[PDB]
């Protein structure tokens, strides 16, 4: 069966391919069917928007469609940047100035007030009407300075919970998680 | 390695145990000992599961998946929520907190029946590592209870790209719907 | 000039009537929803009394491009993620059965410790002018919520809403309640005052 | 009776003695935070302007003992999930920089067509007493953001407020215009069932 990724990187097809096998599906991009107009995303919900595009997808080409979409979802800001993630301060792709407008406007709070989560969510939209949406929430807090040169966008002042090091200063967890990560998949059960 | 289940339910366990098909020792709440389960309030299944994984690392410092589900209608602003299972005031009287839902929904038009099945799961490690992951099965509140194959809600809940109840599903539709929702789990960046 | 008022209650035009006396308005007089021919009201959903006190009033100018003002209150409960909400005074499934209603709240909330019990009576106002301008105002009295009903001078969620700052259900308050009265009586129009909307 | 206005503004102190009178209450002298030690102000976080304004007067009972009143206002847009809210006056990271705070938000706002640029000017007012009541209101003026700013009767996000019912921006309003939708808006916070 042909599923529509509504993206245009590669890496995310390449990705959903290797983890489609842990059965027959071939995918295709927004590369491979004609170009279509792309709404502007708002808000906070991640969910929404990733529904919001596959919808899109299917609608323009007949085919089951998943979309993601992530980002920074920060309690101080309302669960902002969220869908604004990647062009909070105004210039998209710009991640030293969303980092720097960030930190800026929490200059003042404490850290306890600082809590803050990486978001990732995916939808699945089929031709028949389906709808599906799953988010993943890495809980943490925003740094007072950035720190590391491991990571991108707002991985330099983003701190896991459960340590002190930024996610951009991040590399016995790995056999911890790698193992624990397949349980949360399968406590989900929707039917 | 041992996990923490986050349950007394002993299916959950076994059902948990049957997908690690890694020298991954589960253990359940009934396997430790005895703590207070503090109660459950509002609509966000993610934060619940949360506080049940803090609370199981918090009493054996074992790495603690919990889970919490249930139905969020857009008209309740996405209650029933945690409290899915005592609507009606009375846990575990599904066909009272199906009549509820109806009665209060009873004048709202189809485009405002909009609603959820919601399962999230969370992990806690006992260094204090937190990540929750949610799903959301998107639908509507039906008018009337159709089918006898579902618990809970199933009976009212339409799922998005039909007119049938969840209720009125076969086993085979069922798991297409599960292993859609596990499919896209894998799928997260994050 | 003629406002309506989106309310069968006359009750509710009175007061209306003697607060534009006492903010020294001229020349108004309330018409009710029984003065202007019947239109199809939609039903209320979710938490927000502001949001529907605007559908309400847009509604109302919709149908005969007088400048409406509409009311929507209810109780707000922090462990409903703010429910009942427009919905409160149909709780239980069924309008007018107060009683029930209370009871199924208390059910519902038997468990909930009482530092979560938290909750609060709100009442918004919305007005929208012939020309689309949009404003709506609410309160909030915060309090909690009882676990079991007490007091016999109230009606609705009363007896078992406990205002913050004591023990007692609003059932339970004294007439001569409603020293705390002079309390109120100089701070309330100071809250009135300071919503400051135009700058 | 005394009764603590949260502010360190003489103005607001004025204007709500000028209500006292224009109630016709009695024996009321009012204090400022000028009258009254000083202590620390907590920074101000996320969208709730009434949660806001609560704090603050919660905090004026506990350093006085006296009912304490406090407000708090700014502008709330649909497309930021109604932030800037509480950070309306430092959205840009700068107190006080309105010209850095309005045009980050139309630079956020870039491309987002008409149907979703909605917001509102708001302003919550918050009331504690000495036992411990709390009540809190607020208005919210409904409209959306502009593309480009327009006017310059107005400070703040006033040249980028398009109220509802028009295609004007706030600062393009008359005095004579902008007087007439606080008196309605405290004419509604009076009307206020709940009030009784």
């Amino acid at each position: 069966m042909k599923i529509l990724v509504a993206s245009r990187n590669p890496k995310k097809l390449a990705e959903l391919s290797r983890v489609l096998e842990s059965s027959g599906v071939e995918l295709v991009s927004l590369t491979d069917v004609p170009e279509y107009e792309e709404v502007p995303e708002t808000g906070a919900s991640f969910e929404d928007n990733a529904l919001i595009k596959a919808r899109e997808g299917v609608k323009h080409t007949g085919l089951a469609c998943v979309a993601d979409d992530s980002g920074l979802a920060v309690d101080a800001l309302n669960w902002m940047p969220g869908v604004l993630s990647a062009r909070w301060s105004g210039r998209h792709g710009d991640d030293a100035a969303n980092t720097a407008l960030l930190l800026a406007q929490l200059s003042d709070i404490p850290d306890e007030r600082r809590g803050a989560a990486f978001v990732s969510a995916c939808a699945l939209v089929t031709p028949e009407g389906e709808e599906v949406v799953v988010e993943g929430r890495w809980k943490g807090s925003i740094a007072r300075i950035p720190a590391g040169q491991n990571g991108f966008g707002y991985d330099p002042i983003f701190v896991p919970r459960g340590g002190l090091r930024t996610a951009a200063e991040l590399t016995h967890r790995g056999r911890a998680l790698a193992a624990l990560l397949p349980m949360l998949r399968n406590l989900v059960n929707l039917g």
